[PDB]
RNA sequence: AUUCUGGUUGAUCCUGCCAGAGGUUACUGCUAUCGGUGUUCGCCUAAGCCAUGCGAGUCAUAUGUUCUUUGUGAACAUGGCGU
């Protein structure tokens, strides 16, 4: 594998080992073959195989919009989807796109009933809205599980979040918007302004 | 577990209901060994109609009469209480 950008040269030199220092570098993480060495423990799951099509003069174009979400079950998770003529190349392109979009989300115990403080649930209440699908990340008591959907359980188990209550608004049929709104909520987890004394 | 899934599209987002998925209640198809707990089994139609037995009777230290199995034993009556 030939690194191409400055981040690839830095990771091949050994200066950047984990993705946190790469994000601290501030450069664009464009090569899919950098995060695999930075995080060899990356895991992902295909979230749907919804087969799109398209109209032509003679026949009908066919593609696959398979989406795969990537996390590490510790506090890092990312979103990524891709399409191509075959399910294999489509899912592999989605895996390439997802690993470039991994982010670090800080976690704790902000539940009204839970009082542990050790990171097992969302730090506080946040929202994720991709399309009309919206998800609120209300904290949950420890040792309880995710009070969300099956794809929500997959995405939040990839992201490392353990116990959460949620709620869904709008047309929840689109699994792609469900994954993207969960991503938006997790990104709003670590963007709200916290007190300096906390 | 403060839960989603399919359906309108050539394909998407979506409003929108439809249907899926869990209780409980009533009834019921199929079907079947047993015990425990108690505060269920003609309510939902007919508060329709009823054969049969029965469900409130008791009082000898209230009065009165005949027996005896001689004893707060029974039968009758007036009467008290209760129904
Ligand atoms: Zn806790």
């Amino acid at each position: 594998w030939v690194p191409k950008t400055r981040l690839g040269k830095l990771v091949v030199e050994g200066q950047v080992a984990s993705m946190d220092e790469a994000i601290k570098s501030g450069l664009p993480i464009r090569e899919p073959q950098i995060i695999d060495m930075l995080l060899p423990d990356l895991e992902d799951e295909v979230l749907d195989i919804n087969m799109v099509q398209r109209m032509t003069d003679s026949g009908r174009r066919v593609k696959f919009r398979a989406t795969v979400i990537v996390g590490n079950r510790n506090g890092y998770v990312g979103l990524g989807q891709a399409k191509d003529v075959q399910v294999g190349p489509a899912i592999r392109k989605a895996i390439d796109a997802a690993k470039l979009n991994i982010t670090y989300i800080r976690r704790g115990c902000g539940s009204w009933e839970c009082a542990c403080g050790l990171p097992h649930t969302v730090p506080y209440e946040v929202t994720g809205k991709a399309g009309s699908v919206s998800v609120t990340l209300i904290p949950a008591p420890r040792g309880l599980g995710i009070a969300a959907g099956n794809t929500a359980t997959k995405v939040l188990e990839k992201a490392g979040i353990k116990d959460v209550w949620t709620k869904t608004f709008g047309t929840t049929r689109s699994t792609l918007n469900f994954a993207k709104a969960t991503y938006d909520a997790l990104n709003q987890v670590n963007v709200v302004r916290l007190p300096v004394y906390y």
